[PDB]
């Protein structure tokens, strides 16, 4: 029996996904699941390892990964697990490569950018953004207002909106108190945002409308995410989120791996879709 | 043979000038050494022994000259959130060794916390009430989780431990201030937040020794942040009331040297006290000069005491 | 009904030792216990504030720390905690003030390090010990073997027996990974190590028979002798005061004495008289919430 | 319009006398920029503009190319510069090595994982990888099959951080200083090394070096130490050949060895375009690395 062990949080209930399903025909698929915070490893170049749970060990044979595998925020650094994974060569999805050059959001961005270099703006529109090292650099805005994002935090942490000199030079005075990056990027005043993902070859476009109804797939949207799933040696589960400004006018402002969260009325479909998607590649293994 | 005396500060301010010519007990000199935080550092015995490591910049190669002070006058902060502002170290490294100061080592390392400091002003102002110190309205979060609300906008946040405005935002509403509280959870430090005083000025009264001095500052370039930008600073007379505020916070952690207290005048006629500052507090105005001699004063009746 | 919060380990039941226990005759003591890892607060300075606990809350009139405040380690770091009581205003045993200046063991040895220059080593023994603010003072060292302890920390951690130069290179290479402080000591051949402590106004004394820190070891309790009692009632007058305190010496084959640290109100509990000490404990709280 | 060079290197190198001369495409002047991560920082902006100011007065540039000589990377105090790649990156700056490279190259153990991959793949024999393992905090790290071992912690360079460990007690002792630094680490078998190789690679250059103790020290590159060159062997090719291809492909590196008394090879890591460069060949190394670099300018 094949070993999967699925990081990420209780709610779905990922055995349930997989019973049944089989590698083969008859190999069959046996599902741990745990959140980062309750595993911990050790690993040997030899090819010996183990992964401790809660305290249960296991070895994995594969590994999706639903959660964040960094956050500044405290306790979330799980990026020594995710290097200890690869260490023990353990398969994943997204690839564990992928995940480790996730840890850095402005180094994906950074991606995106050398995309837009070679696409343009009427191809990619991603948005106009700036990269600071450190407070140091930031001494003012082109315009306002902005929207600065401190270091590598989700779910909305660390980012603020700035409307003037005054507050951004106050705003940077804070970024040197978190001793890390920062970003600014033009305030978009958007009539709604969207989102592209792509779970394998499925695709899939939702119109959300300061921080749903799934629309229609375009070229346009297809070569956003079908470009942007290429970084880092592929990424098997990806969205791309852009804002569409009441202008008119798209900005893409991020892109995410297989963390990204599951929306609207097909997250079902969605989930039996990564389950495909992870059978097929622990088929091949 | 001359007693050393080691400034911390930055090299603005060249103390050895005016130092110069000033004896111990008429006779012995003073051979003054000055240097930053950052160039500094050191290593103490028990049983006494000790050496004080400064970088030096001679001629292009960096030379590391070290010294065993016999005094000391701290007049940069020790401690800093921001990168590379840590001097904690170096000053239990000076108490290790056993060397007097000003302010006192004991005082400076218990200045390296904003709130901890504050909690000494909450202890007098329960004492002494609203009418005599008027402190200000200040909740501490002892990390972001706490931060759920305030009962009015706006507020003025203060972000861990740092200087000259660093990490202090203003808050207007409940939305901006939960988008704050997760900036805090990335510094991953405590917090404070205060009600935002629209402020007609703000005050500093000194006292250096048995010396005091008040001053009223006044921005003139639309900054709530007056230490932030041009402004005006116009001296003001001393009053009791003012005297009593410097004198009671001048007690705490065994006695301040050198301190200093800054309240917010409100344009409702309400004043506000904010803070206490040590003896890393900044000279300001148009009598910096005398200031500065009279620290040389104070250090040196203190070197004579020993 | 005085509410009394107790920050320890739940392996004992403060409730039931102070069960009974009423200051001035009447007011009843309502006893909360949690470790430093389950709690939170907010405080004003209007004199507002919560206590939060695990989630329920509570508004302490006293605090009685059993716990380390501060480590080193990860997670360790409760010292805004610390300072979010003090803000509070909440009366403590230890003392806020004194529990917050014991957050950096050297700074701690600084006090002894003034008392034996007092005293003298006929009457104070320090033992031979050398700070560094961070690893680049660290060279090398007139003897060996010597101790290295590194930055804040409890239990054995951080704590290792160097032999020789080459060595204390290696160490404080690691030393510079920690990004902090350390000190360095003479190795001493201890025949056993003794630990003085006072609770209030009693005293103990206990031998224990190289970490006797770590693993099976032996105690027995030894008479308090006129030197051992100087030893405690002079560490315990630092930082204004400590109600609860003991220091720690090695005793050397060579017959010398060599006192290594005064530990604050989370010293542990040893030998057979644990359950008396906790009795003397909540003897010393009573009465110091008697007197607010 | 000349081309702009940053090369972030140490003073001691003048990499300006190396380029100097040196011209792209035959007539495209080459200017040189010099300095140390220290004294850098920059700001990009996604629409291609961007600046690097370096205190020399804080002077700001717009490197054409760039050239890594230093660490990016050490866990030590101020050894984090990794932003400062993150930043190059974002300006779309080319480098040597590439900036995937450097930034892939700041966790020794995710290098190490590759070299596992590799290890896997050929066999002992003709990939010798040292028998190591990686803990992910302090607390995995219990005891060791055998003794001694030798434990690295966390990311740092020059023997910093490197003990060795002769028993179980002192593991423990050094599980608990791991806790301190809040960080990984790895054991591996301690090697009775008659001495240590490394493997260079520099373009199409190989080169190969021994290095043996005199001053008393199992750390090698701690202490008065010989150097000696040795001839290169297929065996030694395939070791720095193999690992060049990792993250994209290394234009410079070299591959560590150490050579036990009973005749065996332990590779323990592989380096990037920050690996120092050694014995009598340095001139002609940062020779090879400039031609390396106007080649690599060439195409853009
Ligand atoms: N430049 C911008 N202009 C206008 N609105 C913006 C801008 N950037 C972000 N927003 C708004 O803020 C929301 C959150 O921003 P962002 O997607 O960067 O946060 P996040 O932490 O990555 O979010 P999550 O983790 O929930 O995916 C966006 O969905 C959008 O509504
Ligand atoms: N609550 C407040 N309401 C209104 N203005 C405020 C408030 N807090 C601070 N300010 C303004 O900002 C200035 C700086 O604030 P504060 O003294 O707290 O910062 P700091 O970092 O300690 O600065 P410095 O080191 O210059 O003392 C005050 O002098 C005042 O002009
Ligand atoms: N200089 C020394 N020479 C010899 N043995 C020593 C020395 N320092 C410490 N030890 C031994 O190690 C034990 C623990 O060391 P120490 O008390 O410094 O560690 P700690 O982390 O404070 O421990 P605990 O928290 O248990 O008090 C001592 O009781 C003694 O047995
Ligand atoms: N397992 C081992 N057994 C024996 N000697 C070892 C072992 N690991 C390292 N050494 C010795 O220590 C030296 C330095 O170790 P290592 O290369 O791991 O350190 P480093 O910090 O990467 O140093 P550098 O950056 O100079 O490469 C080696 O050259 C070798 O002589
Ligand atoms: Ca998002
Ligand atoms: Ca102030
Ligand atoms: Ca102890
Ligand atoms: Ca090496």
């Amino acid at each position: 029996a094949r070993v999967l062990l699925v990081i990420d949080e209780p709610h779905t209930d990922w055995a349930k996904y997989f019973k049944g399903k089989k590698i083969h025909g008859e190999i069959d698929i046996k599902v741990e699941q745990a959140e980062f915070s309750d595993l911990n490893l050790v690993a040997h170049a030899n090819g010996g390892f183990s992964v401790d749970m809660e305290v249960r060990s296991l070895k994995p044979d594969f590994v999706l990964i639903r959660q964040h595998a960094f956050s500044m925020a405290r306790n979330g650094d799980y990026r020594s697990l995710v290097i200890g994974l690869q260490y023990a060569g353990i398969p994943s999805v997204n690839s564990l490569h992928s995940v480790y050059n996730f840890c850095d959001k402005p180094w994906v961005f950074a991606q995106m950018v050398r995309l837009h270099k070679k696409l343009g703006t009427e191809e990619f529109p991603l948005i106009d953004q700036t990269f600071y090292p450190n407070h140091k650099e930031m001494l003012s805005s082109t315009t306002y207002p902005v929207v600065v994002k401190m270091g590598h935090a989700h779910s909305g942490m660390g980012k603020v909106k700035v409307d003037n000199q005054h507050d951004f030079q106050d705003i940077a005075s804070v970024v040197a108190l978190t001793k890390t990056y920062a970003t600014a990027e033009p305030f978009i005043d958007a009539k709604y945002d969207v989102r592209v993902q792509k779970i394998g070859q499925n695709y899939k476009a939702y119109m959300r409308t300061w921080k749903l109804e799934q629309i229609a797939m375009s070229d346009r949207y297809k070569l956003w995410v079908d470009t942007c799933s290429e970084i880092f040696g592929g990424l098997d589960i990806c969205a791309v989120e852009a804002l569409h400004g009441k202008d008119g006018r798209d900005h893409i402002i991020e892109v995410v791996g297989s963390s990204m969260p599951l929306i609207g009325d097909h997250q079902d479909e969605d989930k039996q879709l990564i389950v495909e998607l992870v059978v097929n590649k622990m088929t091949q293994a």
